[PDB]
């Protein structure tokens, strides 16, 4: 299965909504892991792309989202339908309708 | 000065265009590419090619600063651009 790694800022409705959306996606069987600069700081140094991103964009450029190690979004969180697309999950399995 | 490459999809757009003009008048090098007009740029740049494969074209825009990804999925605000290019705060 694909894995989404989410590199969050140290720390609003966007965050609340993203937490809700992660819950729907995980329960559809999907792999999502989160890391933030306050609680998992070494993860941001040990991942080559994350370290490069912080250097180029600044920490202010977070969040950074990697899908199987590949950048898929940077600077905002995905809507639930965007998560569904990345993982190939039907909308009706994550509480969404077209 | 760092250079900016913007890979666009085929009000945020309007504001961004204004900000691009501001940066251009300041001397910043900015190049834009889209799938309707410059689609082969999207396969020739390996970071863009990989991004489209991973995220989908729906994941655009992708912004590269000296060739490094700095934002993907939305456009930057003027204050973010100022951070990237080291544009100092105005006094008073």
């Amino acid at each position: 299965m694909k894995t989404l790694m989410v590199f969050d800022p140290a720390m609003d409705q966007a965050l609340v909504d993203f937490s809700t959306d992660v819950q729907w996606l995980k329960q559809s069987g999907v792999q999502i892991e989160r890391f933030n600069l306050a609680q998992q700081p070494m993860s941001f140094v040990q991942n080559e792309k994350v370290k490069a991103f912080i250097e180029a964009s600044g920490a202010e450029g977070l969040p950074l989202l990697l899908l199987d190690g590949e950048t898929v979004m940077a600077g905002r969180y995905p809507k639930r339908a965007e998560l569904a697309r990345w993982f190939g999950i039907p909308l009706d399995k994550v509480g969404l309708a077209p």
